[PDB]
């Protein structure tokens, strides 16, 4: 239940980071996003706590939904998925913020992390602190993080998830078979057994799903695009859930495909706060209407920004993906669009929960 709530609601997230980003390539962790806002829950009360909630669709705090998240987590990092994953939370607070009595070790209890003091004034020393943190649990994929001005003297808490996938097609592409497609554009290619569905858009636009599994039985990546190569993107991402994505797997048949897939890699950093907004979820922004009266009540606090940076690289033997999601300010300028044939939508899930560890688009331009 939990974990497919979570799903359901990193997709909301990114139906609005897709929406914001007017055709630009993404590619976004939704596991990442609610695991944030899962602990965003336990340091917020009142409205704030509430529009998170009510967004999300669970409560922290709650029966065993804590347990159930820590479970989950457990899950994606054991090794019968033949993949490595790994996600870590950590929370950064002022050092000499005055805590809630009990704060500490209720967190450490219901997400098994404690609380880090850092002392936001020393802005380059607290960037690293957290830096530093991310690069160690994302393998060094997601560096600086926090920009400068990400954080300042007036910062009181940040809230950060790494999530780190590497994974190896459970049948990969043949480097002799990959060939540049005229820019030059590097195209793999396989002829497999591939579980495949055709489905169509609420408007009747065709479109199918094609599964690439990774090694073992439990991750693969989806891959969705219109039959028609004219179709906006947009036709797909507006209706996407986690009821349709149930619905494409098991709508699948296994069938002998020729698989062309482009060598890619793709790094975007996308800022969070407007599609939390647009989600219900503006007070903790607000330094006038926030309350994280959970974590402190010696002071006023707030959230200035959030953000999500992600990099993707997949290649003939499978997919390195890692996405940090932070409640820091994004000095994020737009990088290069990279070049496509055609666009289409890509989704890595672990198909027994239902967690979708990354999902994007890629653009034709």
């Amino acid at each position: 239940h939990t974990a497919h709530q979570a799903t359901d609601f990193g997709v909301k997230v990114f139906q609005q980071v897709v929406q914001a980003s007017k055709d630009r390539n993404v590619v976004f962790s939704p596991y990442g996003v609610s695991s944030v806002l899962a602990m965003l829950q336990m340091t917020t009360a009142g409205k704030t706590r509430r529009q998170i909630q009510d967004a999300m669709g669970f409560k922290v705090n709650e029966k065993g939904t804590a347990h159930a998240l820590r479970q989950l987590s457990k899950e994606l990092m054991g090794p019968w998925n033949k993949n490595e994953i790994s996600t870590a939370d950590a929370i950064f607070v002022q050092r000499d913020l005055e805590l809630v009595q009990g704060f500490m070790p209720h967190f450490f209890k219901l997400f098994q992390t404690m609380v880090k003091q850092v002392d936001f004034s020393e802005v380059e020393r607290a960037r690293f602190i957290i830096n530093d943190w991310v690069e160690r649990h994302t393998k060094g994929m997601i560096n600086d993080l926090l920009a400068k001005g990400a954080v300042d003297e007036l910062t009181r808490l940040v809230l950060v998830n790494a999530l780190y996938f590497s994974g190896q097609w459970k049948t990969p592409f043949l480097e002799a078979s990959t060939h540049q497609r005229l820019v030059s554009v590097p195209m793999m290619a396989q002829s497999n057994k591939f579980n495949y569905t055709e489905f169509t858009t609420p408007d009747g636009l065709e479109y199918d799903v094609v599964e690439l599994p990774y090694q073992g039985d439990t991750l693969s990546m989806f891959i969705a695009a219109p039959f028609e190569k004219d179709v906006h993107l947009s036709a797909l991402t507006n209706i996407l859930d986690a009821e349709l994505i149930r619905q494409w797997k098991g709508n699948m048949t296994r069938l002998p495909r020729l698989l062309i897939l482009p060598k890619f890699s793709l790094e975007t950093e996308v800022d969070l706060r407007g599609p939390l907004e647009k989600l219900g979820m503006p007070d903790m922004f607000s330094a006038t209407l926030a309350d994280f009266t959970s974590l402190s009540d010696q002071e006023q606090l707030s959230v200035a920004q959030a953000l999500q940076k992600v990099r993707i690289e997949v290649n003939e033997s499978g997919t390195v993906a890692s996405s940090s999601t932070a409640f820091v300010i994004s000095a994020r300028m737009a990088p290069t669009e990279m070049v496509i044939d055609r666009s289409f939508l890509f989704v890595v899930r672990h198909n027994p929960t239902e967690t979708i560890l990354f999902m994007g688009q890629v653009m034709e331009p």
